[PDB]
């Protein structure tokens, strides 16, 4: 089971220092920062990361949200990426939930950070270049060190 301890305000980049944003689409993609739209996506760039305490410790319990007029939290239930019209609940009865993902630090980069489904394991939050966009999508990754599944998070006060 979880239980919220804290949230902080977040900005998420990929490994090529692509910001996260969330278009209007509500797809998640990524901005390179001289892009010609980023002042209109500066709004949709900010994060609510809040940190569970887990009774079954496996990593950094995590779900991440966005505000828009209501908060809507990133779910990676079926395996796919989608926003649930939620905010962060205070508590999570289960072991496993489709908005927790187990943040970790990478082996000799405490800098660096992957997330994890609990729901789904060995499932992983990626960065992917699809035509001319660069997605954020759940990805299965047998082995790691595929640095594409790998963030920087800033803290919006730190």
């Amino acid at each position: 089971y979880f239980g919220k301890l804290e949230s902080k305000l977040s900005v998420i980049r990929n490994l090529n220092d692509q910001v996260l944003f969330i278009d209007q689409g509500n797809r998640p993609l990524f901005e390179d920062m001289t892009d010609s739209d980023s002042r209109d996506n500066a709004p949709r760039t900010i994060f609510i990361i809040s940190m569970y305490k887990d009774s079954q410790p496996r990593g950094m319990a995590v779900t991440i949200s966005v505000k828009s007029e209501k908060i809507s939290t990133l779910s990676s239930e079926n395996k796919i990426i989608s926003f649930k019209e939620m905010n962060p609940p205070d508590n999570i009865k289960d072991t496993k939930s489709d908005i927790i993902f187990f943040q970790r630090s990478v082996p000799g980069h405490d800098n660096k950070m992957q997330f994890e489904s609990s729901s789904y394991e060995g499932y992983f939050l990626c960065s992917e270049k699809e035509r001319d966009l660069f997605k954020l999508i759940l990805k299965k990754e047998d082995e790691l060190g595929d640095r594409s599944c790998m963030f920087t998070v800033q803290n919006e006060d730190g």
